């Protein structure tokens, strides 16, 4: 019996093995804060960008008070709550408050707009939505009004800021009350993945598997009480939340420092001010920092570990991390779906430079298969399939996609092309899935194509990635105009998509108009050949 329907538990035989091996320790996710605050109440747990500071005991207490306030609003056992918050202390307190109230956080990113927010709120049956007031020039309260009109289940809107007609998140506060613990085998939170289909996909992560994700990651990355971790990616990004991220920092009793942006202006100042020892970035930010040290005078000497993931960091900039930034590079090839690959901190520099790591868990199982589904010869390139103690067995409430995406024996088809080396380290070679990786941001081609085809000048759309030296990939929208109509150019299409509620990282970089798309002999649109026609 599980508190949530719509997800796919592990087979009992696997669950027994993972419990027996010590992976699944049977503790709710919120206990990592409860346990740390009991052992080290007066250690500094959290610093925000302004320099305000909270101890473990203060964070634990505030989470209890906000959990009690949430229950007063009717937000509790099993309710899904969409969270869209910046890198501020509000998110950290609310994350644990929701867990302790029994609610299931549905984590979205500040960039997400009406299309993504409405879909995930509709899918999850969310009863509440948590937003800032204004962030990076955008009034999320307007977006909350749109989401409520489209999703009747949303009863409460909690605002980190000026609440307007809604509820101020700060007022969600009450005297702590005894709350029952959740079953550790139940879903603790839902993550978002760009995915490959027409709608974003939600990833259920259980208390046991996410705690293991956090704990094992902290071990591999040498996180402990003298770690000062800078949250540069969004707090809701799996990489910065749990790999080991802020949760791993709190679990071991280090200090979490929240960066408001990844710019050197903000990040370098915080690294010097707070003596940051570890952080995690995507390659475009790594390149920016590697450049910026040549004209910034910040003292970054405290930095010991720079994790780089989300897309493949090239060997040439990888080699520059130690000379330029004075720290150890760790390549991380991970996914919200589960499987994490890490270079080890004392790997030879050759493997840190040239590979994307090896799996976190001894019981991470990996297969590399050809087009016919057969295992490749050792060292050959094929598609990575994986199964393990923190990799999902299905997306949330997506049975049709699950039937296509997981093999019969439960292997998740990642859509990544990889080689496995004799040491077990992986090299990322490309992608099989129809999803563009734009500076770390994942763009489902099918979803974007459906949005674009809603434009009155478009009959058909095919979204193709184009290589980019610093972004990895950019997005080209190939358009067949509607009969007797002119297709839009890039700027009009961008405006149409933004008004439609499409996140800004999905706006096509380039538009190419054409009377027809190349097709295979099936005949699906041949995006291999579209890439060539784009290039001439
Ligand atoms: N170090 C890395 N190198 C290459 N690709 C990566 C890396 N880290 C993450 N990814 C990509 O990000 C995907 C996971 O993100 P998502 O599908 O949004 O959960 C992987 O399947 C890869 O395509
Ligand atoms: O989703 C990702 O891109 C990712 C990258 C590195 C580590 C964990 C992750 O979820």
């Amino acid at each position: 019996s599980h508190m949530l329907d719509g997800w796919v538990p592990w087979p009992e035989s696997f669950a027994r093995r993972y419990r027996a091996a010590g992976y699944w320790e049977g503790r709710p996710l919120d206990r990592l804060l409860r346990e740390r605050a009991a052992a080290d109440p007066d250690r500094i747990a959290l610093v925000d960008a302004a320099g305000d500071r909270w101890t473990y005991a203060e964070l634990d207490r505030h989470a209890d008070r906000q959990a009690a306030g949430l229950r007063r609003l009717g937000i509790g056992a099993g309710d899904r709550v969409v969270v869209q918050l910046p890198n501020t202390d509000a998110f950290v307190v609310l994350f644990f408050a929701l867990l302790r109230a029994g609610a299931v956080p549905v984590l979205t990113l500040p960039a997400h707009r009406e299309s993504e927010i409405v879909h995930v709120a509709e899918t999850a049956g969310a009863t509440a939505y948590v937003i800032p007031d204004v962030l990076d020039g955008f009034d999320h309260r307007a977006l909350a009004r749109a989401a409520r009109k489209a999703v009747p289940s949303i009863e409460h809107v909690l605002v980190a800021g000026e609440a307007a007609e809604f509820t101020a998140l700060a007022d969600v506060d009450a005297a702590p009350v005894p709350l029952a613990e959740p079953d550790p085998g139940d879903v603790a939170l839902l993550l978002l993945s760009g995915g490959t289909t027409g709608k974003p996909k939600l990833i259920p992560r259980t208390h046991d598997d996410y705690t293991y994700n956090v704990r094992a990651s902290a071990e591999v990355c040498g996180f402990d009480s003298d770690t000062v971790y800078l949250v540069v990616l969004p707090t809701a990004h799996n990489f910065a939340l749990a790999c080991p991220g802020l949760l791993g920092t709190l679990m071991v009793g280090g200090t979490v420092v929240l960066a408001p942006t990844p710019s050197p202006e903000d990040a370098f100042e915080l690294i010097e001010r707070e003596k940051v020892t570890a952080t995690a970035v995507v390659p475009p930010v790594a390149l920016l920092w590697l450049d910026a040290v040549e004209w910034e005078d910040a003292d970054l000497s405290s930095l010991r570990l720079l994790q780089v993931g989300g897309s493949k960091l090239g060997a040439e900039p990888a080699a520059r991390v130690r000379p330029a930034l004075g720290c150890t590079l760790q390549q991380v090839f991970g996914m919200a779906e589960g499987l994490l690959n890490y270079t080890r901190l004392d790997d030879p520099s050759d493997l840190v430079i040239q590979t994307q790591g090896r799996p976190l868990s001894p019981d991470d199982e990996i297969r590399v298969v050809d087009e016919d589904g057969r295992d490749v010869a050792p060292g050959e390139t094929g598609e990575l399939l994986t199964r393990g103690p923190y990799t999902l067995r299905g997306y949330y409430r997506a049975p049709e996609h699950n039937a296509r995406t997981f093999s019969d024996d439960g292997f998740y088809r990642t859509g990544d092309l990889v080689r496995v080396l004799p040491s077990g380290h992986l090299v990322v070679e490309g992608r099989a899935k129809d999803q563009i990786n734009r500076g770390g941001d994942k763009i489902s081609a099918e979803e974007l194509e459906n949005h674009i085809m809603a434009h009155p000048g478009v009959h058909d759309a095919a979204v193709v990635g184009m290589p980019d030296a610093t972004m990895g990939e950019r997005t080209c929208a190939c358009l067949v105009p509607r009969a007797g109509r002119s297709a839009p150019a890039q700027r009009e299409l961008a405006a149409f998509l933004t008004d439609r509620g499409v996140a800004a990282y999905k706006l096509p970089d380039r538009v190419e108009v054409m009377d027809a798309f190349p097709r295979t002999s099936v005949g699906k649109t041949d995006k291999k050949e579209l890439g060539r026609r784009i290039a001439g």
